[PDB]
């Protein structure tokens, strides 16, 4: 088959003659491929689960083989119950080999076609296409993987072992199952998106420009109630959202809520659009919604985390460092980890509170002197492609990039700090970074004015390229905050699912309204007095309860890390 030609990735070329990195980077290139092709595996939180395995693996593969002094592996292989027996090693003492069997074999678990029975059901709805686009990645893996892969050594099959038991351990083959789900229309209430009500989807998915079918795709909706968390010790909870539940009574929040989403989220031509130029480049530089060629959201945090990695690493050589390597597995199954159980999470209360859209929160306010019937946002990009694709849609509390931001980056602090510098750990950081990019606005990708052609390179396809922009920022503080707004900018989300609105933005003297700028813009804190402080209720249970995703990434991220990455204890599973 023709491979796709896929475009260069803004990096230095030397991050890849690590083994650890380099596998993480093929793990990242199955997540662009898998969204171009439309293979297993697509979504924010099944994407995020793809890397989380894939650096459990690798994590007990290199620890078992090269053991470390202040933690110890994930499963071990003293365990009596079977499903966590770590394998032993006898006699394999090549770390490399093991990383790469590891990884090969979880890869090609998770991305390959399922001749065991699964094709039925679950994987009956992706190409044969799909599937040997995947494979050509994998197969080519080999051959640049950094030392090669001797597919013969023990050690390369210890890897494998590890893989198989993580696999079977941890794989939700129905996870993205949506059969039986309905929307229950309301007030507040999570339904079809009206811009993109239902899509005509080919009856086979071989022949694409054969006979299609109308279809209502909902995300994910009982993943995060039955699905096996990783090393979350219990459950997390949100406060109810305001207009719901306990909060029901939380109209002036609500309103101004409406309020700020028109203003700070509209589309770019719109009178009532206030949100600036700047404001609008930091919405989509953050976006990674699935996009051809791009992937989603877990695929960039790991660029990031890629940067700070190779940024603040302990020793200048990448290729035969065991500091650096030990350093890099760990950080990467700590980081991949929490964004696993923060897509869960987050994905959890989506679907628990099954709160709406702003798109049709103010379109269907009711209110003449609130609401706007006719209401656009700038929304997600539909990059690499000449419309705007109708993408499975979820509920808006809370929002899946807030939460994977939150677990992401608060993990991140907590492994640098004092090492990078000194602070408390719930305030900012300096761990900053430069040169960083974004393929949302790299000056490379772009808005097509003809469907994407997969056997072309993007550069030979007409549309409107993305201004390229070079970010730095001062603290994983930053990234985390900037992350969350972005969301607001889009207009995708409402100011409570990022965080209490009275933690990021500038209050006035009337209570639940916030301060605007001379021409309407919404006034936010500056990122160094940020503390996410505030909390709310829930009807359901006593105490009071985070509002918004960051605050649950955060407190995903610190409760992991505090238990030294343990899995989460089979008693409190699903
Ligand atoms: O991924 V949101 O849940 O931020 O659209």
């Amino acid at each position: 088959v023709t491979p796709i030609p896929l475009p260069k990735i803004d990096e230095p070329e030397e991050y890849n003659t690590n083994y650890i990195l380099f596998w993480n980077h093929v793990g990242l290139e199955l997540n662009r491929v898998t969204h171009t092709v439309g293979g297993p595996l697509t979504g924010p939180p099944l994407s995020a689960r793809a890397l989380g395995m894939l650096h459990l693996a690798i994590h007990d593969a290199y620890f078992s083989i090269c053991p470390p002094t202040d933690f110890t592996t994930f499963l071990s292989p003293d365990t009596e119950n079977a499903a966590y027996r770590l394998p032993s090693p006898n006699g394999a003492n090549d770390a490399r080999q093991a990383v790469a069997g590891a990884a090969l074999k979880m890869l090609s678990s998770l991305y390959m076609k399922p001749v065991e029975q699964p094709n039925p059901n679950p994987g009956a709805n992706i190409s044969d296409n799909a599937y040997a686009q995947l494979g050509l990645v994998l197969d080519r893996s080999v051959l640049e993987a950094p030392g090669g892969v001797d597919r013969e050594s023990a050690s390369f099959m210890f890897g494998e072992d590890v893989a198989d038991v993580f696999f079977a351990l941890l794989n939700d083959p129905r996870g993205a199952s949506q059969e039986g789900y309905h929307p229950t229309p309301g007030r507040y209430k999570f339904d079809d998106e009206p811009t993109h009500p239902v899509v005509l989807i080919p009856v086979d998915p071989n022949n694409p420009n054969g006979p299609k079918m109308p279809f209502r795709q909902y995300h994910a909706p009982f993943y995060g109630k039955t699905t096996k968390r990783f090393a979350t010790q219990s459950e997390h909870f949100l406060a109810d959202p305001p207009g719901l539940r306990s909060n029901a009574d939380e109209t002036a929040e609500y309103d101004d809520a409406v309020r700020v989403a028109i203003a700070m989220g509209g589309a770019q031509a719109l009178n009532s659009t206030k949100r600036s130029p700047w404001q609008t480049a930091q919405g989509l530089y953050w976006a990674y919604d699935g996009s051809n060629l791009i992937g989603t959201p877990p695929r960039f945090y790991n660029q990031i985390v890629r940067r700070i990695a190779v940024t603040y690493k302990k020793e200048e050589d990448l290729a035969n460092s065991e500091v650096n390597n030990a350093d890099f597995a760990r950080l990467f199954a700590l980081v991949d980890v929490a964004c696993t159980d923060a897509g869960i999470f987050s994905w959890k209360e989506k679907w628990e509170f099954e709160f709406w859209r702003p798109l049709s929160g103010v379109r269907d306010d009711g209110r003449p002197d609130h609401g706007d019937p006719f209401w656009l946002t700038l929304g997600a990009p539909a990059t690499n492609t000449n419309d705007i694709p109708f993408k499975p849609p979820f509920p808006a509390y809370p929002s899946g990039h807030a939460t994977f931001g939150g677990a992401v980056f608060q993990m991140v602090r907590r492994y640098y700090n004092g090492r990078v510098g000194t602070w408390k750990d719930d305030e900012p950081d300096n761990i900053a970074i430069d040169m960083m990019i974004s393929e949302e606005l790299n000056g490379v990708n772009r808005d097509l004015r003809q469907p994407y052609d997969p056997t072309a390179p993007i550069e030979d396809q007409p549309g409107i390229v993305r201004t390229r922009i070079v970010r730095h920022f001062d603290s994983a503080w930053e990234l985390m905050f900037e992350n969350a707004i972005s969301r607001i900018f889009l207009g995708v989300h409402w100011r409570f699912d990022a965080a209490a609105a009275r933690d990021i933005l500038i209050p006035t003297t009337t209570k639940d309204v916030y301060a605007v700028d001379n021409n309407g813009a919404t006034v936010f804190q500056n990122v160094e007095d940020i503390r996410y402080t505030t909390r709310g209720t829930r009807e359901d249970e006593e105490g009071l309860f985070p509002i918004g995703g960051v605050p649950l990434g955060i407190e995903i991220a610190d409760e992991i890390f505090n238990n030294g990455l343990k899995p989460t204890p089979p008693e409190i599973q699903p």
